[PDB]
């Protein structure tokens, strides 16, 4: 009944408009579940997802081998299979490929399986993939990490700048507020002549924008508002700012300066992808009042993350579904940072119409997500509201408690 | 097992982060259908969302309409729509909203497709529906803000599928951005008239594609929206030769509001060019049945577009696709500015309808086109990719 009996994959398109890969498991039930895996790349050492290379078509980003790799490969080993036993599943995918970076079958038709198994056993049980991943206790909806500026690599003359609505009393109010501060902060760019705004800009004219932004739409800094930050200190390190005309420690201390000025509660990549030495430094000075998340620091590797959690470097960490390549592995990594870091689940550049992020947020009780400016590349926002209003008075918004300060 | 038991709607987030309503309609059989209908029932309440709310429509969805059709057969789409219009019981669907109204019926048809286990195209349009549209690809954008000409597009008219002709206008739509830097939607860099066309033109033979054969232009100037200023320096008649100019030098094959919303003598004029080209009437029709019988008689142009929520209803809108190719002009179902909901896909399929104006290969318009590969692969040796055959010369 949940025993798979089809495998079926497709080559589709992403939001940047790239080939990417859609997977479909169907059971023995009738269920179907469809999983669009975020695709991104031929390098660095983590999950290596499948790139055709043909140039003639789609200037060699075809996913057409991914796309084989399941309705072959992948079809043929798991036709039969439970799809309900998620864990076994996910291991025998690991298995049949043999390599330690899912580089034979590849990252994206091992995640599109693994991804789309999970769904089809939730629709055979009846249940919201959710609850069908974290069982009778997922109920925590995410304060958001919502991008409203731009910068560095997208900038004319610090990567992202985001706020995070702590202070809603739901993940509904939470998203309207920071909606209606995005909307402002158009105004405000506007009004003075310049997913987020990236305008020709000090590094501390955008913080100024933002509190302006946080003010005039009527919401209160720090009590309500709070400001994360991703600098991507990796994008600008050999040995560190060319917005102001000047070159480890001497990064920790314009940190400490402007969290004490600004209301910032989180810091991304504030120190560079190896510089371990620098990281555990700027937690000793802020990691009691401010998160420190590591995303290229970290690469969603649970070998690097324990290091790190030994280290004493980072106390949250940015989780990214393709990076990892299997929906056990992805719980596996949330559950080693929780057990007390905080697990940041993030969307990636090459999206899809996929809402899994926001079923994984909520099945994880996870307490923040990173996505996009409120502005469909949007759906992920709206299946956390049809979350939020299917758990009723089960549901809690993350809030204050989202953070380990 | 088909009759409604629940109609639910929620207020969610459009493309533009813009209040909308999604409407789910739950039938006897435990199935649910799921609509989401973005607004051009606007609350104006200036505490939330400056005034864009949705909750009246949604009050209306969740009291009036749920009360009035819970029990009701939803397989029974035409009936179920006339009693939507009933209730409401104004010209403009003004008491419960367009909103409320297209919601419920989209959803009432998506519950009814998944009680009979068919897909929404099939469930719509019977067996005969199989046709795969042209898209008309917008690559580059002007007019306003979100030279005097408001869209540029791309059809892969010479495509043997919906497939190769996706891949076919996304290899052209990168490959222009290369020429762009050799010098919402489509690509917006300040600029003469004929530079435009010139750089498509350049961006086609680039990416490896042939003109005409292959690869043609439609234009969306909106010269509605300049009512004709040229400000070119130039300032109806000779509107018209000047379009008959770029049908001659260019291969364009479409023609949207090429003449202003009431310049009625004028369009009838464009005769000119009517037997070359598509001339589509957006501004000119707004879908209004009433208007676009007067523009039949009249032969004021020889294509429509169709824009569902002008419309309000599932029934009124195959109503005014189907008044339009009976008597021999061309149906092009358009998307809106606001979300996630994928129904136009299935609509042009459902209506053999041969085009569909999606905008640009970049989730909200992607999640179209994605639509249109899934129905041209359930349709295997079934599917048929309109073409050249799209067209009414
Ligand atoms: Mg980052
Ligand atoms: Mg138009």
């Amino acid at each position: 009944s949940t025993l798979i009996e089809a495998i079926v994959a497709r080559e589709v398109l992403d939001s940047r408009g790239n080939p990417t890969i859609e997977v479909d498991v169907r059971l023995e039930s009738g269920d179907v579940g469809r999983a669009i895996v975020p695709s991104g790349s031929t390098g660095a050492h983590e999950a290596l997802e499948l790139r055709d290379g043909d140039k003639s078509r789609y200037n060699g980003k075809g996913v057409l081998k991914a796309v084989q790799a399941v309705n072959e490969d992948i079809a043929e080993a798991l036709i039969g299979f439970d799809a309900a036993d998620q864990i076994a599943l996910d291991q025998e995918l690991i298995a049949l490929d043999g390599t330690p970076n899912k580089s034979k079958l590849g990252a994206n038709a091992i995640l599109g399986v693994s991804l789309a198994a999970a769904k089809a056993a939730a629709a055979a049980f009846g249940l919201p993939l959710y609850r069908y991943l974290g069982g009778v206790y997922a109920h925590v909806l995410p304060v958001p990490m919502m991008n409203i500026m731009n910068g560095g690599q997208h900038a004319t003359n610090f990567q992202e700048f985001m706020i995070m609505p702590v202070g809603a009393e739901s993940f509904r109010e939470g998203l309207r507020w920071g909606a209606e501060i995005y909307h402002m902060l158009k105004k405000v760019i506007h009004d003075r002549g310049f997913g987020g705004f990236a305008p020709s800009l000090t590094n501390d004219a955008p913080l100024q924008l933002i509190m302006e932004a946080i003010e005039k739409a009527g919401y209160r800094p720090g009590e309500q508002i709070v400001i994360a930050l991703d600098p991507a200190t990796t994008e600008i390190f050999d040995g560190y700012l060319k917005r102001e005309g000047r070159s480890s420690a001497e990064m920790v201390d314009y940190w400490v300066d402007l969290v004490n000025r600004y209301p910032i509660i989180s810091l991304e990549d504030g120190l560079a992808e190896d510089d371990w030495e620098g990281w555990a430094l700027l937690r000793a000075k802020l990691g009691d009042r401010v998160q420190l998340v590591g995303d290229d620091f970290l690469v969603t590797n649970v070998q690097r993350l324990q290091r790190a959690i030994e280290a004493k470097a980072a106390n949250s960490i940015l989780i990214k579904l393709n990076q990892i390549g299997s929906l056990t592995e992805t719980l596996s990594a949330i559950q080693l940072a929780q057990r007390g870091w905080t697990a940041v689940v993030s969307h990636r550049s090459g999206e899809s119409e996929d809402v899994t992020i926001a079923d994984l947020v909520v099945a994880t009780n996870a307490g923040q997500i990173k996505t996009g400016a409120p502005a469909t590349d949007i759906a992920k926002y709206n299946q956390l509201l049809r979350i939020e209003e299917e758990l009723g008075s089960a549901a809690r918004y993350a809030g204050r408690s989202a953070f380990k300060v």
